[PDB]
């Protein structure tokens, strides 16, 4: 039952991603780089990872697991330095957090539950 | 300018990229395979790539451009097996949405265009 | 029980009417023939039809029935090229979709089925 | 000039249908013939014309022209004792909708008007 | 047991009284006596009656009682003429409603129903 | 120009009137007296009336005057101790309202004041 | 059972609170001391507030107690003569706000109240 | 001109308190110590915070300036083992958010600053 660990690495993980996720989003926001429309997409992106990110804690408390919450790590920069960077680092950072997610599912396939086969 | 070919695609892509993620939740709300919160986050990100692909089309008519439409293909299964097998299929999915959508940016940067720069 | 046949046919059919709708929204706002009350309009009921076909497939998980998805067909034209003659579409597509609602429910009238005689 | 008679009956029009629309909605409400699905869906329709209706006066004010009121008549029945009847009487009062919006529309072609070309 | 007259007449007493809210707003939304703060006052008001005229209507069949509807009568002019006159129109019109549902309700005390002490 | 005692006094009677409505709803929500459908009705004119008294505060602003505020009164009593003795008295006090409306417009109209004739 | 007066403290407390916070965010309206983004942060904490006081109203209904309301004071002044002198009331009055909701806490702990914990 | 420090520093000040808040509201999720009440005051505060942290981001980029993030420290505990002691926790926090409001105030006193003044 070591599944709890990626449950929380699971929750920081998408907490994680929509901090990317904001600065991404305020850094077009800048007079400097004005790009309207790719700060509005990765403010919603971040609105919407961390709305997702309390969906699992809430399905969590119904599980009757326990919630530990590390730090939101730093975004690893505050300028992307282009638009077309930051969508390398959110292509991959999409991949890294459906991935996990998929990884924590296939865990309990081999240990049926029926509550953690959602998420 | 090869690119319009590219923006239809586009479109198209995600349109049937919504068309695949309703599928998918319905499928989960079959009373056999009942999995209410999955059911719930694919209904939801086929409103997302909905929205999103129409928004792509509205930023095409603010830069002049023509939108051609295709058929949104058949979903590949109206029974996916599984909500592992399904999350395989949305996660190399939305890499195929989100690497297009890289790929038509890369294109416009060896073409500066300071419109299509956002999408 | 050939109704299920007339279910994924009703399923397409608004499926189909909303990306009929959806084409004659943006046609119209294109900067050439900009007509911003039309390409509203025909926003609006893109969006309710999508709906609307949603809700039918909910009825449908509701009934213990199956779900098959075809192709959403590629709208008649890209250019309507009047807002006269999409009338004259929509007003005969409208009255596809109505009267196939109503077609579908003359079949459940003649086998009483309590759950079909709603939708 | 003889279309602002058609306007006043296109306003009255959309008015009354909201009208048949809500006492259709609430006839499936009465305990005797409970069809929940029905009730809202005819509920939605007398919203949906209601506010499609003061669209059009809105519309009007902008052209400089007059909105006369007629009375809202009364629905040809308080029962329409059927689903399957009340939906032939859609069919048929949606058609008069937007068949009178396009008897109207070729009003305005034949007289180029930019701005009676909306609606 | 008379007031079912007492309902149906409470039903179309709030139909009309939207009416005339409806016409006092858009009244005030011509170019010509452009009264912004008035026009958006009374379509409120119009919005306001036709959601609680509807309301009354639900509790109706919350109570096994019919719903027979009437004509919604024309307002008493197109134009108010002004913002005092018109004030002093809704100011008896929202008394007669008031005074009617306090009449009603009267009516249901004399005659101890728990369900008709509730509108 | 006495109006500016009447533009207060009038922000202090809407401000007042919702104080009314709110403990008027609340004492319908006692266990001892439940009527849901008049505690729901007079919470929302609370609402409604404590948005319209914010209304003519910004549009006070809009015209350069001055909001002073006095105390919002304690409601003439905790238990109305029926729901026909409070629509009594929501009756008169909805008058009370609309009548100083009308009272404060006719001041306006003796002087022409184009802002002063809104509200 | 000294409590009931601290619910009633509570509730006349928050209904101050955001009388006082209303004050303040108009303050900053007025065309004088134009300060856009403090007038909208007091209104928006004076919308919350009257909503945080409602619900502890609705709570105290669900635990069988009264709800005596009194005066809501006028608030200390009209003007508050500055943003950084407002800062420092708010910041003592929200203290005061939070400071008495733990206050009555601290009540229903010495004397095991299962509702009373929650608020 | 150190008052960029303190704009940062107020950034990841709130956005600590909403991940404060957050654990906060979780924690009576547990169905351990389900205190409901709280866990929805809690999470309300978390999504007031994280608002008002990213309005202070936008009012950023409006001023020029720039947006360094840092982590967002771990929440000092998982278990506040009472509601009691996290009261006594928010109202410090509460406390800290805006006398640092006010701290950075005081520094645009200083220097006057026509749009540091608000925040």
């Amino acid at each position: 039952q070591d599944s709890e660990a990626a449950i929380n690495r699971q929750i920081n993980l998408e907490l994680y991603a929509s901090y990317v996720y904001l600065s991404m989003s305020y850094y077009f926001d800048r007079d400097d780089v004005a790009l309207k429309n790719f700060a509005k997409y990765f403010l919603h992106q971040s609105h919407e990872e961390r709305e997702h990110a309390e969906k699992l804690m809430k399905l969590q408390n119904q599980r009757g697991g326990r919630i530990f919450l590390q730090d939101i790590q730093k975004p690893d920069c505050d300028d992307w330095e282009s638009g077309l960077n930051a969508m390398e680092c959110a292509l991959h950072l999409e991949k890294n957090v459906n991935q996990s997610l998929l990884e924590l599912h296939k865990l309990a396939t081999d240990k049926n539950d029926p509550h953690l086969c959602d998420f």
